[PDB]
């Protein structure tokens, strides 16, 4: 029996804000899940085409993976990282053996709770086995909010700093803020991609160009998003693969940050692998338990593997490797592998792509979509001036009103259809539902983007 | 049916090493585990004086706890922090209402996943709330592994770097390691008394103002402290904790009270520093949080500091921030131990312990000293001849030592041949824990074992 | 009498080396200097197209500069800063006044004694008026070696490292060479593309950049007009292009001096060939023609008039020094009196001519520019038209000079009683006095005509 | 003809000001210098006790080292480094083979221009040498003002910041402002009666702490402790032990030590250096100051033999346009020669015992004298209100610029003691820095001691 009304009085009372203020807060109660639908206390059903942050891959309170966790609680418990479990070792084999048995660069594991903190890891990792400070990121690439993850986090709408509610005068950053460079995304220098006469992209021929610049013996790693997840892009197609020669060239380490792309979101098992290439390390988050319970990890190379391996290495975590969170990895990573949902995720994107067509034929405001899987991008114009409406774009921040940001307008019009749609950047969608979201509901969230952009391109806002 | 041979093969496979390089490594599986004790594949019963990390403060495997989680799972699924639940409420209810319903300090909670995150969290919110860059931390404090939390942590043994194998050839820091400043523990300046000033002040603490005023209190947004040090194994003499309370309210800078560890009935009340009539701006928490039940971190700041967030749009995701099922598990756990008053449980452990460590250290003059409360214990370990620590370098160690020259490993090394785990993290010192509701014929067992351990440190047989 | 053996004995025993291992090193004496040239303790006398480091403006030990310094001399002494004298009034108001009498952006001035030490203040000043922590230089620029100014430098071969002797074995940068960003340099992205909105890409990204930050961390963008070390010319476009961009996002604009100042380049200041002003200037070299050592800073009227609103707790204890100020009023009083600056102007038309014949001539020539008396010439293999030096301005100091293009042509060139060549491995950089005589252009020309022959001949390798 | 109204309004109207705003600024001109003398446009004589900056150790406008400089200019011009000359030779071989010659440990000398360009350079080597990036300076530390040698300075008040006009409001420090640990004062830990607390080992309790710091960071991580032997802007003196202390403990943990003797080097001290008066020898030293006694700007470092041996060994990629200046240079030699010849170290060790006598007799008659300590031609006095013993100025060493200098005890003395036409002061709000050549007449200390009496006569009758 639970009392919402005073659910609602205690979430304003207690709980800090993030993105609202206190004043124009509006607690919004999700009483249950299931699939891809989240359930109101009144019994509304909402559509989830967020899928929470892109992270809930095997959908929603799964009842195996939950069959495993109650069976996990029948043993613990905790124990931290110096203690083994069969859960812990289980999910790291998984990892290596069955989902990258394909490949011989995978050496080991280490879990930890969140991407944030994976992300941290990777880094410290780098940095070591290299004996090189600087690590490389690119322009609007989000790696995590913890302090190191940070530093490699190019959006400034996504630092942790304050702004104002609808205005200008109320703006920080944190104070006092680093070992990082940043280079330029993929997608700068364009419309087509500018290459030199060599093919090389402009935007990597520059990361080289910056690379030499300090000295590769400065610089441990590039860091990058396979495809920008909250700074919403997906790169042209030889940018990853010419990473990956450069940093080789340059003996730099490159990590693919696939805490977003990995676990079939994509429509592969991870989202370097549509590229022909192999990371150095990758890290994990969000599919890995498909937020079932916090879990994140890192995958380091055979050879990084066996220099961390002749070290004592004093780092503690006192969550890494939580049994109960391993079990429900293991879980998740067995469905998805029984139900191929790798595949079913790449089946619903060529779907999903069909329905976007339809749509970009009949909505002007449609400037550009692309992506995978149950991964996508629609960049948002004026269909008049073809321009789009914020002008800073993913240099935004969120002092804006709502209601003169596209993706919030289109998120409002569609919830009257009794679905979440929408994006993080104010001209760009970033859409996502689970890897096995039924074609129906593709169909009852395209509809509803079909609505949405109606009223957008209807002007009256 | 587990193949636990196979197991161990995974385990030394396909898992990174921390603390043990890959060749020394020997994988210690346990199956599962109740109260006080872990439960090997062997069907072993291990008394666990180490309550892990000092993290499993309700005990292993509570059964309404695990209930309350199992009944989450029928309704949860995940959402994020921009949604409600009544879990993540009611945690937050819990806390601010209900344990700390006494004080009217706090406003507001935000929860986080871990008590690295936890830390995080409270950096930037002091930082952010007084505009200013610098946070003053002490010698040997231990605040977390990421980035920031691992930047206010002073304890070269703990900030993730590499060591080699018995050997001083292979160490290395992060390369890259800055807007923090160290200043002394508490235990520095002693006669063996706490030296002060001509006035009341603790020199500690003196010269921690005069390092604020030397960069300028305009510059210092923060003082962030363990009310005793965790990992670093320190007691406070009894005025540090007022003394840095005022100090910091005459310099306009914030207090943060990092109670990962101390919270939670830790050192048998709900929260350390309310040993010494005072309170903070920010705690950070997890460990006891969720009694390590499932992932959480948390941190509560002041009605002002709540005010200030309040007004502006907070541009911070964490994913796995409020995770629902993960807040199901704080509200059974504070619930429980509240119910079953742990914290007094904890109060009166802690004196039948102080009366066995009394009657241990009569016995055993290895034992230069032992300080604490509740189920949180310092026992500084002397060579009994010459009475002064065995390892030189003390809390400014690092793990590239040989184990058998290590006090607190010989003496868990030698407890184990009795079924208990007890030792510590720092070389000459004992870290020692249990669950809140530890039974007295355990506390016997643990200290039995360690009297045991302690004849042969004594002896030199080692 | 002077003993110039022991004098050698003593400076390879007693002097810390630089660029040369004490094993390598040859002491050079130098017993006297005049005009454009240097004279050995023998009476070999050397035509110096390097003009030391292109800092020696009004020509060697100019009789009215040395006879202004002996004259001061009669009254100082030494008087720091909070005492007033005539001489460093005077160098302050022949600045505004006279110099930049023409402009009405400059307020103030202040003295120190280096290049480095202006561009320290510069920053302090940047930083300090705008309330933010962030600077922006280019990839390749050099603004100097001390601590602040070397922040800004991003020339990793002169950052004050080692490197070993004709080895790549014993390099190292300073351990720990921070609120600097470095942006492309004018020289990137070709032929130069654009946004076409008009923007140069290396001014398109810079200002993503100065974005994806947030213009309000961004205290400043210094510049150099023309590199000097790093030895470039811009794409006419780049240098308004930058101050238009600083300007749309509030943020100052240095343009460094130290180099392209007081007639270098044919006008009294780099800046002016391009139609702009810029926030802040720094200087040195040109300014006393290294006569005795001087730099400064001059900032706008907006800029002094809010520092003159505080008490500034800066002190610098030979800065204003009256002696070094006498020296600079002797040496502007000079370049004004006798039409320097109109001179270089004319001298560089010249050069130019002779560098067109020198090039037409001779195929390592890949491309020349400049102004005044400060070139560069690009040298590249004859055969293969690319640089012999694959890492170019990226390069250290670690290789054999026997490998290294503007060695060979140094050496080479010397042969001739002709001091030319340049610090980068691929790029000449020439200068000589504003008042460099015709012949000892033809002499400087003729000896490089001689050393490109040597080149080309490949007899080297 | 000199106009100096028209000197004074470009002086207002065009250079950026310091320590003062425009509002309140009045230019100070003055026409020329001579001995311990400066001289204003209308023929004034101002007995200067400040010696500058305690930078001019020859005197003012020495007719040898101005003769020298002469002499140079006949021959330069101008050569960089890459170049020899017999003026920057021979200006190292005086320093290493002649005034350091009976010390085993010194290499080689690079020469910069300015004290903090020395500094800079130091840093630069020790870390290239131990390759570890962190250096430890203390609390009130002045280092210099440029990027790297203003992280080891430790005084808000020096810091290049700015404050606000007799008013805590408007106050910054520049954004941005670490490779670098604050160890503490010399000063620090002292009983009720004043006297520094030690172990019972007799080791200073600021030395243990500084031990513990370093071995709390790792003595892998840290390259040098940069020192004042005695803090000059800073103004204080050690104890006794402590520069041995430090010594015998960064050897120990095989860290290095620069002594910073940009101020207390070159006679200041009654020797030639700050550290030889404590039986130590430091692995490097920074230079300015009486290096030429300002005669034209001149910075250097001396390294140990084993760092020359070091970077010999390499080829250093770093360049300052303006260092080892031959006309520069010609002015050290010429400075170092007269110093040497006049003994001038000699001659600053008997005066400073004049001015011990002179001080203890002003303490006698003012109860405003708390303490006062020194050597040679640099003297710290601790100023107290006679009534309470308590310094006026509760910050101290800590306070910045915006007070008002009306309630200022060191500005108050300098206000009065100019009445006497003697420029007398300090730096810091309790202290007095006290200096004058290294051949400055008994009659002259003298003058200044009878007007710093004056001064303190007004100080205590309160009426400021
Ligand atoms: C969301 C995200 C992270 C951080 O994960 P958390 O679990 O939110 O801390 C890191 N990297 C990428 C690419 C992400 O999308
Ligand atoms: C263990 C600990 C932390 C870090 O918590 P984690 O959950 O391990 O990230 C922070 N502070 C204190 C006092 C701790 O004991
Ligand atoms: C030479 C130079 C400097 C530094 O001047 P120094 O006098 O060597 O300290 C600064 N900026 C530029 C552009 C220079 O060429
Ligand atoms: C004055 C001083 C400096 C800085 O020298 P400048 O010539 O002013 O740059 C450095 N160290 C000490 C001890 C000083 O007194
Ligand atoms: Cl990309
Ligand atoms: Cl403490
Ligand atoms: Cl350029
Ligand atoms: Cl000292």
């Amino acid at each position: 029996k639970i009392n919402w009304e005073q659910v609602k009085e205690w979430d304003r009372k207690y709980l800090m804000r993030t993105f609202s203020t206190q004043n124009e807060y509006q607690p919004v109660p999700i009483e249950s899940t299931e699939g891809d639908y989240l359930i109101t206390p009144g019994g509304t059903r909402l559509l989830d085409f967020f899928n929470q942050l892109c992270c809930v891959n095997l959908g929603q309170k799964n009842q195996k993976v939950n069959a495993a966790i109650k069976e996990a609680l029948d043993r613990y418990g905790f124990v931290w990282d110096t203690y083994a479990t069969d859960y812990k070792a289980k999910a790291a084999k998984i990892i290596i053996e069955d989902i990258l048995g394909d490949e011989d660069w995978p050496g080991k594991v280490r879990f930890v709770s969140t991407g944030s903190e994976a992300v941290e890891t990777a880094l410290n990792i780098a940095r070591l086995y290299t004996n090189r400070p600087l690590v490389v990121t690119r322009e609007h690439d989000y790696h995590g909010w913890t302090g190191g993850a940070a530093t490699v986090t190019r959006l400034r709408s996504f630092r942790s700093g304050l702004v104002g509610e609808n205005s200008e005068s109320f703006s920080a950053q944190i104070p006092g803020s680093s070992a990082v460079l940043m280079a330029p995304s993929s997608n700068t220098f364009q419309g087509n991609y500018l290459k030199d006469e060599n093919g090389e992209l402009l935007s990597v021929k520059y990361t080289r160009r910056m690379i030499e610049n300090y000295g590769p013996e400065q610089v441990a790693a590039v860091i990058t998003e396979v495809s920008q997840g909250v700074g919403s892009t997906m790169p042209p197609y030889e940018y990853v693969p010419q990473i990956r020669k450069m940093t080789k060239e340059l003996g730099v380490l490159w990590i693919s940050d696939e805490v977003l792309t990995g676990f079939g979101r994509t429509g592969k098992w991870f989202g370097y692998q549509h590229y022909g290439v192999q990371p150095d390390i990758i890290t994990m988050g969000k599919g890995l338990s498909s937020s079932s319970l916090p879990a994140g990890a890192v995958v380091v190379s055979k050879e990084i593997a066996a220099f961390m391996d002749k070290h004592r290495w004093e780092s503690v975590s006192t969550y890494a490797g939580h049994p109960v969170a391993m079990a429900a990895v293991c879980a998740n990573l067995e469905v998805m592998m029984e139900e191929n949902l790798v595949e079913q995720a790449k089946n619903s994107g060529e779907y999903i792509r069909s329905k976007l067509e339809l749509l970009q034929e009949k909505h002007k405001s449609i400037g550009n979509f692309d992506g995978y899987g149950l991964l996508w991008i629609v960049d948002i114009v004026n269909a008049k001036t073809k321009t789009p409406y914020v002008k800073l774009d993913r240099n935004f921040r969120h002092g804006m009103n709502p209601n003169q940001i596209p993706t919030q307008i289109i998120m409002e019009k569609a919830l009257e259809k009794g679905v979440l749609i929408g994006g993080a950047m104010p001209n760009t969608m970033r859409i996502g539902a689970s890897l096995n979201v039924s074609r129906g509901d593709i169909d009852k969230a395209m509809d509803a983007l079909d609505y949405a952009l109606d009223y957008l391109e209807s002007g009256e806002w």
